[PDB]
């Protein structure tokens, strides 16, 4: 039996370029949602998003090297470098073989696929950049980090839309627990705030259209919800075996103790009003950790601010916690940050971990009027203070009906 | 300890629309490589590919429903339906929860991303199909199958370029062995023979340019190699726990006994001349199965027909098998089929399984002149007959330096 702990955190988000700055902004209820300015949004129904602000990677990645990678990969590396540095791991020739990565993305290099397609349309195939493939495909964030640090252990990339971050982190732990690796860098990165990204989700009418007030648009569980808000970023954690980490004396942030997965088998984009698949994934993670629902203080919800989705999750928490439903705190940090698709599960695992360290729970800002069949404590406007919280649950219920939940324990 | 066996096979490939027809074409050395005719290839350096011929899914998927999915998803479902049917699995309300999927793709819905981008360029965002996202993203093959059969178990999608098929199959087995599922549909699907796909790989100069003779272009380990050949398709297998399958009395094709993963930590597209990462993945799968290299009769090689790549793999087989090197049969079925990227590991696992059933090894067609530092038996022109083969090794070494190997055992 091999235990997995978190020894390093890193991230880029709409409210901060580091872990701690991002953390502090969330506890103060700061929004990261701004108006889009890098492309003309005149014809667009949604003109805002959670954008990464003032991004600099010149020190980490050269300008020469920057040309071979879409922004999602650039975000992924920077956040990856932060997690490696935070962890305090020396990579030696005798170590390489046991350290790998499990980093994903939901859509991957959309920005660069558009550019190259535009080139092709106006110039033919000779104008297609020679780095087309390696700059856009999903597994290149893990490809780049492995080379950079000489990681010769297992390397995977899970692409499950909104559940990517949670699936990657959990399978990195399964890998570690199986014996295939000792350390894993895990997480997700996304940068889908492009014409095709805004338009595409816009075309399905899944996005909020509240352009008059961009920062109040993302309002999970509020009555005026009109769709999710798109966000960019990347979260990354260092996962490693307990005895390996203790032996070197690493910063141990927490322990990954449960991982649950499920499918809805219902609709390609919409969830069951029941919340049946969401319940199952929470149920499975609970069983996987061997704890009851009343031992979980805080649930970082999927909470995307969609009419149908917010109700289902609510209903699924009632079904699992039951009498502890009113006793458990459930908040959506997507009210400040927006939905980071493939990085959503990664950044939100960090929030769930940090909540255990500081005994503070981030709020669901903008919750002015709970939905009619809503009854739980959604940590409504300001951060709540807690005292003896040992477990947290992080939920991701994504497109295609693929669900996941992670359970963390304070050590 | 839970053993995983293969109880159902399904696939669409360039040499056949079914498993058996594909199998028979490979043993006869038939090529599936044709000239591209669905787009103007006048300016293109590569004008050929392994295309799926005479595809019909009207019986499986309606024309109404066909509009919401890229060709890769359409291929994935058809092959998935074949595997479900082949397996003989009844999905009941008491079963749903234990059956899931692990289906990936390397590039996903390229065809539909181009169409939608073209629409956007000529029409603005209102012309973007409302099914943009769900028709292109990688996890939608597993999304569609889960809904179709009511699979409520774990649902993941691994996207590791050329290793996708092998990573998905192996993690489906890890899931099964852990206890999260009893049955898993696993595999990959790809359809990257599009303007951006041919052009993009063309732009990196990774593709063969032998337009005078399309069927002799793919020639792994031959001296005249000038790049890999692109192919479309999808392979799918039903993986399930031994005792579950025996209890219902299923067709047991073989047992998944080993799974190895590694990274090269060298270059984003090129492998180490050494073959170091490839050796490690074979080494790890061997250790995972607990057998030595001399117990493996046949190795389905990665063998893409690239100068650099073919030498590295050769060198990696020498390092692992050593004195059994000349005793072991290694062939590349990509000489007939081409490189199916994310489906390559899935279709080639089936070939490795079928080889055990029929004691016949498919050839590496077109091998007229082995490379100078080549010395192994590459099953050169015609299928070889074998007698007491119990183990086979299937290799996938992909872009980003992500490697994998699967080991199968005859039962």
């Amino acid at each position: 039996k091999r235990r997995v702990v978190v020894t390093g955190l890193g991230m880029l988000s709409p409210v901060g370029n580091t872990v701690e700055s991002t953390w502090k902004a969330l506890l103060a209820g700061q929004s990261g949602i701004s108006l889009i300015d890098h492309f003309d949004t005149s014809a667009y129904a949604t003109k805002f998003a959670g954008l990464v602000k003032d991004f600099n990677c010149e020190d980490i990645i050269s300008r020469k090297e920057q040309r071979k990678m879409d922004a999602f990969i650039q975000y992924g590396i920077v956040a990856g470098v932060q997690a490696m540095q935070d962890s305090g791991l020396e990579i030696t020739e005798e170590n390489a073989t046991r350290i790998g990565a499990a980093i994903g993305s939901g859509i991957g290099g959309l920005g660069l696929i558009e550019e190259n397609h535009t080139s092709l349309m106006n110039g033919g195939p000779r104008k297609i950049s020679p780095f087309f493939v390696p700059s856009t495909i999903v597994n290149m964030v893990a490809g780049h980090l492995t080379i950079m640090y000489g990681l010769r252990g297992p390397s995977i990339s899970i692409a499950t839309a909104c559940t990517s971050g949670v699936h990657n982190i959990g399978h990195a732990a399964r890998i570690i627990a199986y014996g295939d690796a000792d350390v894993m860098v895990a997480g997700g990165a996304e940068k889908a705030s492009t014409p095709l990204g805004v338009g595409g989700f816009g075309a399905a009418r899944a996005l909020s259209t509240r352009n008059d007030n961009p920062q109040a648009a993302s309002r999970p569980w509020d009555k005026e919800r009109d769709g999710f808000v798109l966000g960019d970023g990347a979260g990354m954690l260092v996962l490693e075996e307990y005895e390996h980490a203790k032996k070197r004396g690493a910063k141990i942030y927490a322990e990954l103790v449960g991982f649950g997965m499920s499918s809805d088998a219902y609709h390609m984009t919409s969830p069951p009003e029941n919340g049946a698949g969401a319940a199952l994934a929470m149920a499975n993670a609970l069983r996987d950790a061997g704890i009851e629902a009343s031992q979980i203080g805080y649930v970082n919800a999927h909470g995307t601010s969609t009419p149908a989705g917010d109700k289902a999750e609510a209903q699924a928490v009632k079904t699992i916690f039951g009498e502890a439903a009113s006793r458990v705190l459930v908040s959506s940090t997507k009210s400040m940050t927006g939905h980071l698709l493939g990085a959503a599960g990664a950044v939100e695992s960090i929030y769930s971990i940090l909540a255990l360290r500081d005994q503070a729970v981030p709020p669901t800002i903008n919750l002015d009027n709970p939905d009619e069949g809503c009854d739980l404590d959604f940590v409504p406007h300001e951060a709540r203070q807690v005292s003896g919280m040992e477990y947290t649950l992080c939920n991701s219920f994504g497109f295609g009906g693929t669900n996941g939940s992670l359970i963390f324990k304070k050590i």
